[PDB]
């Protein structure tokens, strides 16, 4: 897996129905993104390695009308998230919707606040202690790689 088959596709791409393209204001450091594709609405981030730590941190947070720092709502929040994981010789990403957000307690609901962080597990990771474990079991089902047979 090349760098330059990624740019090609890109290079070569006829085409986006990605509509609405969008930088988000809060989560830019984890270069947070909107659009739409097929109808249907998406919020994208690009995780982080960070060194004392397995996994890829990433940020999903909004600001409230007293300019405090939130979670997302179930309500609010859009169909799916995307996040990108790029780490040299290795890309992929998940894709959750909605609804597995909110299983999961990323999204806040009536019930219980979400959380505005959290870690994801490419299929790639290995030696992950037991609750990095678990949660890699679930990010699981929802994990592609740019490099797939």
């Amino acid at each position: 897996m090349y760098k330059s088959k990624i740019l090609l596709k890109y290079i070569f791409s006829e085409e986006s129905e990605v509509k609405d393209l969008t930088e988000e204001k809060y989560n830019q450091d984890y270069e947070a993104l909107t659009f739409s594709f097929k109808e249907e609405t998406y919020q994208s981030r690009l995780a982080k390695k960070t060194p004392t730590k397995a996994g890829y941190f990433v940020t999903c947070w909004t600001k409230d009308e007293n300019n405090c720092n939130q979670p997302y709502s179930k309500e609010a929040f859009a169909d799916y998230l995307m996040i990108i994981v790029i780490d040299e010789e290795l890309s992929g990403y998940f894709l959750f919707p909605r609804e597995l957000l909110v299983e999961k307690g990323i999204l806040t609901t009536f019930e219980h606040k979400g959380k505005m962080a959290f870690r994801v597990y490419p299929k790639w990771c290995n030696q992950l202690n037991k609750t990095a474990g678990q949660t890699q079991k679930w990010q699981c089902k929802y994990f592609l790689n740019t490099n797939k047979k």
